């Protein structure tokens, strides 16, 4: 839960809002806690001046390896989420991803995705259905989806909200999305073990296509130095 966050209070309403959100989606699974590094859980240090906080919580079921959601304020004018559920190979569940970058003003960048984990690249009919039974909602100003973005599926929302409402349904998607995934959690069968090795192939591919992403790994460099930076990444962010 987090109503110990110290940051919380002072991020941006919608960053609350999915923090909020995929915490009651992942308080209906079976979580058992995950250890991150005893220094990683609290993160405070500067950049360029400004204070830099970062608050990280980890957890894992018997079907998802590592879920991890992170909040930071970086400085006081860019706040972040950034949250992911790592699965476990053995079942071969689909990657789900979630990511808000915002200032004082508002959002400029909301990504969520269910990603594929299979060699095919596709989601499980099941899934397919039930996004379909949704249907297309909204979306104004899309956004380029990088050459190392390749990784990510296709229902993949990528946007910069505008009002307070393509906000609460940008948040009320990743819901849906989360409901849809829990759910086909709770009823997955383990895989064989040639298949379960693929899988595990497909988020070791993913961490390191999504690690091309230097905006990250360049700012916490800045502030703590190539080798923290660098222990961030593959410990925390994309362990392999
Ligand atoms: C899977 C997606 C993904 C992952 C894994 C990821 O790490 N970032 C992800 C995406 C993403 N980030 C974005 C931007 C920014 N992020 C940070 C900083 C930090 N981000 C952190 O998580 C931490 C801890 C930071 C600092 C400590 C800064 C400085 C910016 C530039 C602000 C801007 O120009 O809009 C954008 C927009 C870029 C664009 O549209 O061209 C996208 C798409």
């Amino acid at each position: 839960s987090l109503t110990n966050s110290s940051l919380m209070p002072t991020l941006n309403p919608m960053i609350q809002q999915l923090a909020l959100a995929i915490a009651a989606s992942w308080q209906s699974l079976p979580l058992k806690p995950y250890q991150l590094p005893e220094d990683l859980g609290y993160v405070e240090g500067r950049l360029e001046g400004e204070k830099l906080v970062i608050e990280n919580r980890c957890y894992q079921t018997p079907q998802f390896r590592k879920m991890h959601l992170e909040l930071a304020k970086v400085g006081k004018g860019l706040d972040i989420l950034h949250c992911v559920m790592f699965p476990e190979p053995l079942y071969g569940l689909p990657l789900f991803g979630c990511d808000i970058v915002a200032g004082p003003g508002g959002v400029s960048a909301a990504i969520a995705d269910l990603s594929p984990t299979q060699s095919d690249r596709q989601l499980p009919a099941a899934y397919q259905k039930s996004l379909a039974e949704l249907g297309q909602p909204e979306f104004e100003q899309q956004r380029e989806l990088p050459p190392w973005g390749e990784i990510f599926s296709e229902y993949c929302l990528f946007i910069r909200p505008s009002n307070v409402t393509e906000e609460e349904r940008f948040v009320q998607r990743v819901v849906d999305f989360l409901q849809i995934h829990c759910h086909q959690s709770i009823v997955a069968e383990p895989l064989s073990e040639a298949q379960t090795l693929e899988h595990r192939q497909g988020q070791i591919h993913y961490c390191q296509q999504q690690q091309k992403n230097d905006k990250t790994r360049r700012d916490l460099e800045k502030a703590f130095g190539e080798a923290w930076a660098e222990r961030y990444m593959s410990q925390v962010l994309f362990d392999v």
